[PDB]
């Protein structure tokens, strides 16, 4: 088997996995809790990072560098941009950008800084494994572009703008950051999100209503990938 | 002696130190280069992270966790908010916030997410050491609050707004993120910035003109702290 990191942002995104696993140990590190469990020949390390790009960047780095994760699967929820996405639908990111990284005053495109690309890619083999698991268990799974930034998006103008600029199918606050860390540290990354809202007016209310259930959909799916890994 | 990390965002913020040290080794890690040099009884690790919160978060984490840094000094430039600051003036951060971490749609204050504080603090002993080095070498040194985010600020309205909300004396794109990592990993952190611009209209032009020189002012100062450490 192998060491696998499973990461969400919030307790709701990781608690369903801890309940399924039953037996696990906990370790305080980096002002957070990291959870350790065996599963089908694999050694799992799980955590919720707390919200946003910095927190998620630190959790990814800790899980790989201190705890030796060889693969990282991200599971959580997201705001839908693509009108064909409904609440509860699963989307995996083929590539991701930071919509709020902005040095456009120097004539560079939005999302770009020197040394880096605008879009960071996820691992192709993990994405194909996800497609087989989706086919095998008759689950609907969509591929797409996720736009990451440190704002909860609940505004039609902002939604439209980010979608237009990056051709994004959903938005969230941890994806591109986690993907960047994994790529830099040479670890295969997979980013999965279940929609909790549509990122327009009253998205905050839809988020509160659907987060728990959508988080379970995503959570279940990444554990099914661990079976096939 | 001890292991010391010295971190900037850009090549201009770290190159002056590499030229002063002359002899050093390099290691390619995390899609970046980390530099190693002996200095007095100390072991130094230096790098420029590339611009922004995610990149700086990763460099801080790598330098502490993989390379064993016991202290981290950040050196670079910043945009001035406090009208008493002129270009080239030195400011160290007593505390820092992320002005662009925004879940205010859920009724929390700007800069806050659950599990974390709005402001992260720097190490008091390093700050007092900086004050003695400032007195000893007749250099003017100011204490203050830095607001961090992933935008280059070059707008008077935005400048005023961020200053009003956080009582910030300067803005930049890496401080709060580096300080958070160090606090979470229990490493003393010190954040020093020399002003390259005033963060209003045509700040981009002042930045290009003064970055190289202001970076040297900050760079020199953190090496003088290494003498006294
Ligand atoms: C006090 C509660 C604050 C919750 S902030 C939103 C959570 C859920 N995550 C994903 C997420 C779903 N929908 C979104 C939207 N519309 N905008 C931005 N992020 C999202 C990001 C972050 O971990
Ligand atoms: C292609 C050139 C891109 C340069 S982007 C600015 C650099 C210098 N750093 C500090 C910095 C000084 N002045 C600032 C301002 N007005 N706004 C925000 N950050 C700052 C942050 C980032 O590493």
């Amino acid at each position: 088997g192998m060491k696998i990191a499973i990461l969400g942002a919030m307790s709701e995104e990781i608690t369903p996995l801890l309940e399924t696993l039953k037996d696990y140990t906990k370790i305080e590190h980096a002002n957070n809790t990291y959870y350790f469990a065996k599963y089908k020949d694999h050694e799992l390390v799980l955590a919720y990072s707390k919200i946003g790009k910095v927190n998620s960047t630190l959790s990814a780095s800790v899980m790989i560098e201190k705890f030796g994760a060889q693969v990282l699967l991200f599971t959580g929820v997201a705001g839908a941009f693509n009108p064909e996405l409904e609440i509860g639908d699963l989307l995996y990111a083929t590539k991701l950008a930071q919509y709020d990284l902005d040095i456009t005053a120097f004539g560079h495109p939005l999302g770009f800084v020197p040394g880096n690309e605008i879009f960071i890619k996820t691992d192709e083999k993990l994405n194909n494994l996800a497609l087989e698991v989706a086919k095998e268990l008759n689950i609907k799974l969509r591929a797409g572009i996720i736009a990451t930034g440190d704002e909860f998006i609940c505004d039609e103008a902002k939604k439209a703008k980010i979608r237009e600029i990056f051709n994004a199918d959903a938005c969230e606050m941890e994806g591109a950051s986690v993907a960047l860390v994994c790529d830099a540290l040479k670890v295969p990354c997979f980013i999965l999100r279940a929609m909790s809202d549509k990122a327009g007016e009253k998205a905050e209310f839809d988020f509160d209503e659907f987060v728990i259930n959508s988080a379970k959909i995503s959570a279940n799916f990444v554990l099914k990938m661990c079976e096939k890994l």
